[PDB]
């Protein structure tokens, strides 16, 4: 699912993210949906991480001779989350929230043939939530809540083989015979692979907001809908190219040459809307079940544009993403005072067209298998553990002179403590 993380609690790691939304047993989804504050009786708190480790491949052959072969090229990541929920009165409330609901991050050894279309890319988020609830009644609740956004961004790319490349095709040509053709063959092969084809990094934050409507049939049955807003992020930081300044204006298909020098740099991010609607049933006093539909609006994603303060393009790369769905089931057992379990599947479509996949941000079709368990050492504080395992198909990858292939796998683990405090 491009660079989403859903990520946001240990709890809902085990259920494989199934119905969060409707489900308040700990403080974390208060962040997924703020009308839940409404289900909370007393000051809750909930803080953990998430440990997210990755096995993606690439595998291809260059026109060069050179291996595309990249192994493990998505470091593992640390994800923290951190929940408050309290009353206000009898039909009030408000939560805040520390999670991430978009991340990113990929790595080749600045030698790698295919350089000039993965180096290193690198997304950061954090969302700071701040919601309030209205208690209509004992069916129908309503949460707004506000965002801001802090995100911080890293774009390098290198030469890979091109150098090479374009010296064969000049050498190859009647140029070959030219002290003009042999002049710019010696530049060609002069450009080493780790040459800094382009770098940017910024930082900045964003806003937006999100809402949610909660609806009870009775104590032990609910149902939910949520929006989440989008939220554009507006950078401007350095942007740089290591190569000189003589390459630029020709119309070749790279990024502008600064000859290292850094230039003040402009891109939007645009962080996707989301919707959600979402399902609990607690079937039996010791057996619950859940599930959620989701539904990204990714094409909101178009594509990485960096200006100068001039309005040149310095860096463009088409992304044309489309909308993708999220779905999720999942189970609950309540074993007794001390114990309970959980485990759930879920299914994400890319929203990476074909066409337009690339190797920085290798994206395939996903389902999650998760298993979680939590023990309650006292009706105040309990401990979620949960682990989830995601599969996704191999994909085919075609991006300039190169073509790939990928695959990819994870394991995630996640750990929460809760806390709940004095009632009232
Ligand atoms: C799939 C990637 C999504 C997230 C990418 C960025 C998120 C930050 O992860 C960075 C990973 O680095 C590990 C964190 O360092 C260890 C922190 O643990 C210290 C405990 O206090
Ligand atoms: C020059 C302004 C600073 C640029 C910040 C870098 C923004 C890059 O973030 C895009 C993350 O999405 C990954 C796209 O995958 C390809
Ligand atoms: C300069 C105008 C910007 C238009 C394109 C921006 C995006 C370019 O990214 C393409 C990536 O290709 C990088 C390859 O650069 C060439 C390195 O080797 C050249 C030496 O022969
Ligand atoms: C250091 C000199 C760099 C010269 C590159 C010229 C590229 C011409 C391509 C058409």
């Amino acid at each position: 699912a491009g660079f989403q993380l859903n990520e946001f609690s240990s709890s809902g790691l085990g259920r494989a993210y199934s119905g969060e939304g409707a489900i308040a047993d700990d403080a974390g989804n208060v962040s997924r949906n703020p009308a839940l504050i409404t289900m909370f009786d007393r000051p809750t708190f909930s803080a953990g991480a998430v440990y997210i480790d990755p096995d993606v491949n690439i595998s291809g052959t260059s026109p060069s001779g050179r291996s595309l072969k990249a192994d493990n090229i998505a470091p593992t990541a640390w994800v923290p989350n951190m929940h408050f929920v309290a009353p206000i009165n009898d039909q009030f409330g408000w939560g805040a929230s520390i999670t991430s609901n978009y991340g990113l991050a990929t790595e080749f050894n600045d030698t790698y043939a295919g350089g000039s279309v993965g180096g290193t890319t690198d997304l950061e988020t954090m969302n700071l939530n701040l919601s309030g609830a209205y208690r209509l009644n004992n069916a129908w609740s309503f949460g707004l809540g506000f965002n801001a956004v802090y995100a911080r961004a890293k774009i390098e790319r290198f030469a890979g083989d091109l150098g090479q490349l374009v010296a064969g095709q000049i050498m190859q040509s009647p140029a070959g015979q030219t002290q003009q053709g042999q002049a710019l063959a010696a530049t060609a092969n002069g450009i080493d692979s780790n040459t800094k084809i382009a770098h940017l990094n910024g930082n900045q934050w964003g806003f937006g907001w999100n809402a949610g409507i909660l609806y009870e049939l009775d104590k032990n049955n609910r149902y939910a809908l949520t929006y989440r807003s989008e939220v554009k992020i507006d950078f401007k930081g350095n942007y740089s190219s290591d190569l000189n300044r003589a390459f630029n204006n020709y119309g070749l298909p790279i990024p502008t040459a600064t000859g290292g020098a850094t230039q003040s740099g402009y891109l939007t991010l645009n962080l996707p809307e989301m919707w959600e609607v979402s399902g609990y049933n607690r079937v039996d006093p010791q057996w619950a079940i859940h599930y959620s539909l989701a539904y990204t609006s990714w094409s909101q994603f178009q594509q990485l544009k960096a200006t100068s303060t001039s309005g040149d393009t310095l860096f463009q790369k088409h992304e044309g993403f489309k909308d993708a769905y999220r779905i999720a089931l999942g189970t609950t057992y309540y074993y007794d005072d001390n114990w309970t379990f959980r485990t759930g599947i879920a299914f994400a479509d890319s929203p990476v067209p074909a066409q337009n996949r690339s190797i920085s941000i290798p994206d395939q079709d996903r389902f999650w298998l998760s298993a979680g368990t939590t023990y309650a050492f006292n009706k105040d504080a309990s401990v979620d553990v949960g682990v989830s395992y995601m599969h996704g198909q191999s994909v085919k990858i075609n991006e300039g002179p190169y073509q790939f292939e990928s695959e990819g796998k994870a394991w995630l683990f996640g750990t929460n403590f809760n806390y709940a405090f004095h009632h009232h």
